[PDB]
């Protein structure tokens, strides 16, 4: 019963990460990361277990993430470079 987020908060995508690295020494230094700039709200990981290694930094606020994202574009993590990306899903924020 798993369900992302649906109208609030931020979903950034991340990509390209070092899978040589354990779970838990990520899962850390990605938060760690993105709190430099805004407030992580949380981080999951990927079931994949290759180089094919995604995950999800979810943040707080929104603008957080937009900033975090174009500046931890590329993060020299571990030894592969992480590729930040923002998510959106079916409803927006409706914001007027």
């Amino acid at each position: 019963g798993s369900s992302g987020s649906s109208g609030n908060g931020a979903d950034v995508q991340v990509s390209n990460i070092d899978y040589r690295l354990s779970r838990k020494e990520l899962q850390q230094l990605l938060q760690e990361a993105f709190a430099r700039h805004g407030k992580v709200k949380s981080v999951e990981l990927s079931p994949h277990t290759d180089y094919q290694l995604k995950a999800v930094v979810q943040m707080e606020n929104l603008q957080d993430a937009i900033g975090a994202v174009n500046s931890l574009h590329r993060y020299k993590i571990g030894s592969k470079k992480i590729l930040v990306s923002l998510a959106t899903g079916a409803s927006g924020p409706s914001s007027g």
